[PDB]
């Protein structure tokens, strides 16, 4: 479980504050990225009007500190659940970077921030319920995941909230939550969670090429065929880009998709039988096709 | 929430840069004009198979090595040896220094990796220092000169260099004074570690994390003493308990309301039965790379 170096973005790291309320906030070029609930007071994150909201404010409502030198404001606008906000200095520590939206199954690092400070980074996957098995504190809001490619920091992830079952909720960097919640302090509820197939037939091909292949048989399955039975042990159906992105792992060891995925249905229709794989008698389903790559 | 948690890496990222000689290349930490690597860098195919260090460095001079800071090669203008890492005074200082400290750590403390490859950094994760002095790290081919470190506000104090792998697939390497952690030497012969033990501080503290975070079937009623608590431990190969633990636990203990020898009891219990198909924080066995600082300070 490796997160990827954080530097690139603990050089974007900032807080933002209305009034009494802080956040952290992320500086790309001439843009400050953060929650829209910094507007909020306590009562108002009961129901808030974000739109009435915002029409109270004004540029210099904005506190936007990196470290304790402030960040002038000069413009400010909300794109669905995140702030914009326009300041006058060009982060010079702007990294080359993009911002997308992951699928539920895929990882990122999340660089725990509290008062515009770095605490900690993780490495975290995305539930196929969209919400996330985070550690995060109270100030963490704006805190961000991410994945490095080559030299260019890909956003996928702003934090929000915290669900009564412990799990975190949040949005990518255009303020469209993953999953079905809303920035409302009111009673929301995670889906029932199911286990990330991709990961898990990933997890069964690092344990090939480690050497531990007891679990290979001699049949193989059809897709849908897998996936009827798999939803039966909730585990995730399949995708035609997870069969493809299996496919270095495949090539690398010769064990083609379906097999593995008959593989797979062996196991969950029989059990593990007292055996174990890769030192363990649970499978690992937080290790996506690149994170087997990147670690092997 | 809950999860194995490193310090941020920016202030080492800056510091890393590539060290070559000959045919090998390696990762080295750039703190003012010293560049600090391990040293059978200096090795070849032959070298590495029982070298004698001082008689190969004296045959070296500054320039058969090569330091790169991205694109920008450093001149080295001195060279010396202290123990098994490598000091390269080059004409350059690195701005982005930060302030630091060389500590030696003991085991069962835990602290960040930073893994790099040719000079430039590819992944961070948490470790913890082996009682057998070996770490379960990853670290492929490429990776010796990796630093592992703490930070306390803004000081990072290197406790770790990375110089080879066990043939059981552990980790071995020094203190940024280049002395071993463990009975290791770099050569390139195979090295079997002592018998590890599991780290039982860690292993409470790590119970309490499960605790705050709402899951406690393992809980009992039962108590016992500190030194019957020893005895069984020391049984299942675990590392005893001492009164510095119990009051390390303290915080932990008092923000749940559980005294250190009522979680002794419960680890107790789960040693002579198990977790018979059940979990705790997600896991199916007793983690014990979390101390109790590291609860403290991500609950
Ligand atoms: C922003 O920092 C904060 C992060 C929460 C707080 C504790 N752990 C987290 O992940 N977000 C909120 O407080 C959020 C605000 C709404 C307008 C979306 N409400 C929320 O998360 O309520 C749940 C909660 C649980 C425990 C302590 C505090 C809040
Ligand atoms: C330095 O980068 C290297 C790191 C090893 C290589 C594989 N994983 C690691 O952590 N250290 C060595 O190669 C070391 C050199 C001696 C002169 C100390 N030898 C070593 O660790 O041998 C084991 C090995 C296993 C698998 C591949 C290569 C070497």
């Amino acid at each position: 479980k490796m997160a990827f170096p954080s530097g690139k973005v603990e050089g974007c790291m900032v807080q933002v504050t209305c009034g009494t309320t802080t956040l952290n906030g992320l500086w790309l070029d001439d843009v400050v990225y953060c929650p829209r609930h910094v507007i909020c007071t306590s009562e108002d994150m009961l129901n808030p009007n974000y739109e009435d909201l915002l029409i109270r404010k004004s540029n210099h409502n904005f506190l936007v500190q990196a470290g304790n030198v402030q960040l002038r404001v000069i413009g400010h606008s909300m794109q669905n659940c995140v702030l914009k906000l326009k300041v006058d200095t060009a982060n010079p520590k702007t990294p080359k970077y993009k911002f997308v939206r992951i699928q539920p199954g895929q990882t990122f690092s999340v660089l725990a921030c509290y008062n515009g400070s770095p605490s900690g980074v993780y490495q975290c996957a995305m539930r196929p319920n969209f919400t996330i098995k985070g550690s995060f504190l109270n100030g963490s809001c704006g805190s961000v995941g991410f994945n490095i490619d080559y030299d260019c920091v890909s956003f996928c992830y702003m934090h929000h909230m915290e669900l009564p079952t412990g799990v975190h909720a949040g949005t990518d960097l255009e303020g469209n939550f993953y999953g079905p919640f809303v920035d409302r302090q009111t009673a929301q509820a995670a889906g029932t969670d199911t286990t990330i197939t991709v990961n898990v037939l990933a997890w069964l091909y690092a344990a090939v090429i480690n050497g531990d292949r007891w679990f290979l048989n001699r049949f193989t399955t059809t897709l849908n065929d897998f996936n009827l039975v798999a939803m039966k042990y909730n585990y995730e159906p399949l995708t035609q880009d997870h069969v493809d992105i299996l496919g270095p792992l495949s090539a690398q060891t010769g064990i083609a998709v379906l097999d593995m995925c008959a593989s797979l249905k062996e196991l969950l229709q029989n059990g593990m039988n007292g055996r174990t794989i890769l030192g363990s008698a649970l499978l690992e389903d937080e290790f996506t096709p690149f994170d087997v790559v990147r670690q092997c």
